[PDB]
């Protein structure tokens, strides 16, 4: 049988922008995706570490560098801008390859500097 | 392992009905359902941006060239006529098929006309 | 790929218990669960007509003929006796068998009786 | 097609840490992992016996034997030191598979003294 597992996650990121109008998702750095291993237009969870709200939504890429995360659309009714949140993606396989599942986290300092190590 | 991708939406659609009783479920005019590739009771999510409610149902058809976007039975709690809502499905599919994915997205004008590209 | 679709549901029927302690999941009568071909220990979804609550919880057996419907454990904070709910689950399938899927549908009258077509 | 099954549960387990910052998902003692059948980096949903709040996060290792159960990150704003709570992991199977499919089930006493039988 098939397990569902974390498949990375961009840990303590904080929202940059926020524009109920128009468009939609949560647009990320591209670097920011790469290092998560999260794909444009997957599915993710959002789980806002300020205050308290949980959602879900896909991913689209933000400019390579930029250090942006902006929630779009109706998602924008659930962060502001200067939000901490925790942004995941999870994946399926079967039981054998999930026990030995290894995550990708990626952690931030500063102005959404990502951390190494 | 297998990824949870962005098959299609509709976006920023306007509820034209929404009856508590009786029936269930979002009817969605059918000309809507086959431009986002959304299929009849296939799983949906649906993000008010007007009121900041997110939910998941199933979509059903409603008459072709009808506009109609009909949120029923206890979904009628989450929107009201005339809220603008992204209506979206998720499939998956094996990583390599993911990585070069295309979601189906149908855009909209007016009274719920489709807007070309 | 693979669609999520509605394999089946229980279409307003009424809650008859709701008991925080002990036990949890919701327990419903197995010959109900057979009629929207729900099975013992499956994910669903129920969605609450009387107070718009959506939650997701699993599916236990009661009695046959009982047309028991008991929200148990923490789901007990999600509703209430005579409470009318629609109780689904959702399968997973290649696009090709969604596309002429049927949803099983149970219907209801009176004190949770199974209503014929 | 393909069913979603409850794996396993903790029932009824108390909180015993929630931190906001810093990490997140939930930290469970090893030993209540493996009664539950429950992985490391495994998709969790939690049910708040207490507050009635219903979120999925991820599971991660306590220490064997330390008993804990500590809600972290964002999702320490959905229970509190003391809370009861009902943690369960989902798995996908064929529907063969499913129709004789048993759940693992831990069960708690005292200071989360796991139950036996």
């Amino acid at each position: 049988m098939i397990r569902t597992m974390l498949q990375g996650k961009l840990h303590r990121v904080k929202v940059t922008h926020a524009d109920l109008h128009y468009e939609g998702a949560c647009a990320i750095d591209q670097d920011f995706l790469d290092a998560a291993g999260i794909l444009e237009n997957e599915a993710i969870d959002i789980w806002n570490v300020t205050n308290g709200k949980r959602f879900s939504t896909y991913a689209i890429a933000a400019e390579r560098g930029s250090r942006i995360i902006s929630v779009n659309g109706a998602a924008a009714h659930c962060a502001s801008v200067g939000d901490i949140v925790i942004i995941a993606s999870f994946v399926t396989m079967p039981d054998e390859e999930a026990r030995t599942w290894r995550p990708n986290v990626a952690y931030f300092e500063g102005d959404n500097e990502m951390k190494r190590t």
